């Protein structure tokens, strides 16, 4: 018996003002404190957003890494591993968010002539959290396109960390791919006219997108193929509509073009992006990782219409994670996913949410390209039934009790650090779940060790990225409940 290779390693995200809206480390005593208490219940590490809005803020080129060399600092000196997020978006913004970070201002006022910038929806509003997909490779900023600019955050980043990179402190790389972070389009501004469980919209519109799709549509023979206009608006639901309804347009020649296109493009997006960052990287002992959105909302109906205005193409005869994850194999990239906490029966019913699925089939998919796969908590969670979730799903066949497990996941991430977490029956709770992750062991400082990184393999083709597309095959066996639950 040993049960070393069960061993699923806990991270936990640092809050979002860990460092000040004004690019000061001014929390470390409160920060310390914390990871004390995070140190006695024996987490593997920290995870943290690097927000660009910060450290480029004064112009181009102009870092300020200040405020992170502290906080980098401190985290080493707490015995803990970091998990760095490329933060190239928006913090907060939304109603009652009380962390507001914007991308750097003089990117947005490059929007003032171009507003083209932004994702744009069919009405016209800009999203002023990302830059478009559309301008990755147009040099509208100071001479530099997008991707330049991210590709020189993060040569910045290297060579300003270089020696917590040496000293194995940072462990993990997250690209930042759009809103939030994650690889979408902004499909469901809250607050500014989307409120769960609405569908969505295409957010497509900006000029850039509108000529990328003109010229797709040009290059096979249909100059005359538009965006669809029969998709209602963010706050309906698939029958509202005679795109999503079932048996609906979103099934048609017109359709299935058009649906491609849009999420072809995010998968694009993420394969020049992960290019750079692994060129960046090369030779250092780290993982990079994308972060997939969790769009559990629709997944029970035909169309997955949430899925799809985010820019997931995926229908029950369609795998529209698979691709993703096959693009994400010459990086050797992984998946950070999410809602390993949630239960279909926590879900309202009229939300046609199937979250336990989701997380199968991205799982799944991941595993089946060879890439590691980690995941997060969706929503706050601080109770028993929440960490048995996430449990199984860490291990969905269980332990073995002489060797590795046939899957696992690569790590969970805790959303997110507070003073509530780490007191009374939270904390608690808390501890518990970490012991079972570990598999009842100690903390393991040289678990998961990573080569150094090999540079990306071979380009592939969109069209050989999308043989993963089918045929759509069944997620791996996941057991109804973990075998080492917390009790």
């Amino acid at each position: 018996v040993n049960v070393k290779g069960n061993y699923v390693q806990v991270y936990v995200m640092l809050p979002l003002d860990a460092v000040s809206v004004n690019n000061r480390f001014e929390k470390g005593d409160e920060l310390r404190a914390q990871l004390r208490k995070l140190v006695e219940a024996g987490v593997d590490g920290v995870m943290v957003d690097v927000w660009w809005g910060l450290v480029e803020g004064k112009g181009p080129k102009a870092y300020d890494w200040s405020a992170y060399k502290q906080l980098f600092e401190l985290v080493q000196k707490a015995g803990l591993k970091l998990q760095a997020i490329m933060s190239f978006h928006q913090c907060g913004g939304n109603v009652g968010d009380a962390v507001n970070i914007p991308i750097p201002q003089w990117v947005r006022d490059v929007g003032t002539r171009d507003p083209d910038i932004f994702y744009t929806d069919g009405h016209g509003t800009r999203n002023i959290e990302y830059l478009t997909l559309g301008v990755d490779n147009q040099p509208l900023f100071h001479g530099r396109s997008a991707v330049q600019m991210y590709a020189d955050y993060m040569t910045s980043f290297r060579e300003n960390m270089k020696e917590f990179l040496d000293a194995g402190v940072i462990v993990d790389i997250e690209v930042g791919l759009g809103p939030a972070g994650e690889m979408r389009y902004p499909s469901y501004p809250q607050s500014h006219g989307w409120s769960f469980p609405g569908i969505g919209e295409f957010i497509c519109y900006d000029k850039y997108l509108q000529a990328d799709f003109k010229a797709a549509a040009a290059a096979v023979g249909h100059p005359e193929w538009e965006f669809p206009n029969d998709v209602g608006q963010y706050n309906d639901t698939p029958e509202r509509t005679q795109f999503f309804r079932d048996n609906g347009t979103y099934l048609s020649e017109k359709g299935r073009f058009f649906l491609a296109w849009y999420s072809n493009n995010l998968i694009k997006h993420g394969d020049r992006i992960l290019d750079e960052a692994n060129k960046v990287f090369l030779g250092y002992k780290v993982q990079l990782a994308i972060k997939i959105s969790g769009i559990h909302w629709w997944y029970k109906v035909p169309s997955h219409a949430a899925e799809l205005t985010a820019g997931y193409y995926n229908l029950h005869d369609r795998d529209g994670y698979r691709t993703i994850a096959r693009m994400l194999k010459r990086h050797r990239a992984s998946i950070n996913f999410t809602c390993a906490e949630m239960r279909d029966s926590e879900q309202s019913s009229q939300a046609m949410s199937a979250p336990e699925e989701l997380v199968q089939q991205v799982l799944s998919a991941g595993w089946r390209e060879g890439l590691n796969v980690a995941c997060e908590n969706a929503l706050p969670r601080y109770d028993p039934t929440a960490y048995n979730t996430i449990l199984r799903n860490a291990r969905p066949h269980g332990i073995n009790q002489s060797g590795p497990p046939e899957h696992k996941l690569f790590g969970f991430t805790y959303l997110r650090l507070s003073n509530q977490l780490v007191e009374g029956q939270n904390y608690a709770n808390f501890k518990t779940f970490v012991d079972r992750m570990h598999a009842n062991l100690p903390r393991d400082p040289y678990v998961d060790p990573m080569a150094p990184l090999p540079r990306s393999g071979p380009e592939i083709s969109i069209e050989m990225i999308l043989q993963a597309a089918q045929p759509k095959l069944q997620p791996f066996p996941f057991q109804e409940h973990t075998d080492l639950p917390v009790g």
